[PDB]
């Protein structure tokens, strides 16, 4: 039986749709089914069900929504829009992120001019996430060439925008990226309706160019594609299923611990200048196989058999998980910003 140790795991995009709903446990909850699957640490997606983070207001409703207690420890993001450059500046120092999709900008003017003002109004060292693609990628990634300073593109799908990014990187453009964990392991073959997934050539130029993601990440692709399908919109999919995703191609020798570590871990906490945790630990059976369970929450693996169970969690001097079961201990989560 093989067992590793890993540090606690993070998350650079986890999906919470009540995120800016008043009063809402679904922050608490993600984080309780984060620290259960070992991430320690979690970005919050500022985009949620049917509102974001996106103003001063926005962001403070986010925050109340935290003080219920959290059971990891996370960072706030906010999301630019056409006219928000201005707000959101003065409020940098609250959040960790921003994230600038390109389906919220104006088609009065130049969605090149739009992103430009976040990037003169926006720190330098603090990151840019973005889920632009294809010639709103290169836009985006030519402003950041123009300001040299760092963009990380997120929930990349495609051969022809993973390419683009290798040869930005080639050309010693600051750009990193990530991979939705469900993006590897479900394709157009599997779901034919689901246009959010790649198409298998999409699926396999990802396989080919692993070295140049950085990230993995579980983003919200696992809620998209269940409510996509008419499920039950609950608040943690995908968040079990990722790491056993990939330990089970570990397993199959596709992937390395160590490619897994850095990718939830070493990459992520460098890309967002995310600060060390002491005592948050992942004990993993790394052979151990387990059926995805057909009962708590919807997932494309119901009844399937993964391997890689959670053993053991640790986090601020508690154990927070066995055997991927949460352990209702006092929640000892901070807001890292």
């Amino acid at each position: 039986h093989r067992t590793i140790q890993l540090p606690g795991l993070i998350n650079i995009a986890a999906f919470v749709p009540g995120l800016v709903t008043r009063d809402s446990e679904d922050l608490q909850r993600v984080t309780q089914a984060s620290i259960a699957a070992g991430y320690s640490m979690i970005r919050i997606m500022p985009v949620s069900k049917d509102g974001s983070i996106s103003d001063v207001k926005s962001l403070k409703v986010a925050q109340q929504n935290s003080k219920r207690g959290v059971y990891c420890d996370f960072n706030l993001s906010i999301t630019a829009t056409s006219d928000n450059a201005n707000q959101i500046s003065s409020v940098a120092g609250e959040v960790g992120s921003l994230f600038i999709p390109f389906n919220h900008l104006s088609d009065n003017i130049s969605k090149v001019t739009q992103v430009e003002a976040h990037f003169d109004a926006w720190p330098k060292h603090k990151p840019i996430i973005t889920d632009a693609r294809t010639t709103d990628l290169a836009s985006i990634l030519l402003l950041a060439s123009l300001h040299n300073r760092r963009i990380h593109v997120s929930a990349v799908t495609t051969k022809d925008d993973i390419k683009l990014i290798t040869l930005g990187k080639q050309k010693g453009l600051k750009v990193t990226c990530d991979v939705c964990v469900y993006s590897l392991f479900l394709s157009q073959k599997d779901c034919p309706g689901c246009h959010f997934l790649p198409t298998p050539e999409d699926q396999e130029a990802l396989w080919e160019h692993l070295p140049i993601i950085d990230v993995f990440s579980i983003g919200s692709l696992p809620y998209q594609l269940a409510h996509f399908l008419k499920k039950e919109a609950d608040v943690t999919v995908g968040i079990a299923d990722a790491l056993p995703l990939l330990l089970t191609a570990v397993v199959d020798g596709r992937l390395t611990v160590d490619y897994v570590k850095t990718r939830l871990h070493d990459n992520p906490k460098e890309i967002f200048e995310l600060h060390d945790q002491v005592g948050a630990t992942v004990e993993i059976e790394l052979d151990r196989a387990f059926a995805v369970p057909t009962e708590g929450v919807w997932s494309p693996f119901a009844g399937k058999v993964l391997k890689g169970v959670v053993q053991r969690v640790t986090f601020q001097d508690q154990v927070a998980c066995l055997d991927g079961v949460f352990q209702p201990i006092p929640p000892k989560g901070a807001d890292m910003s």
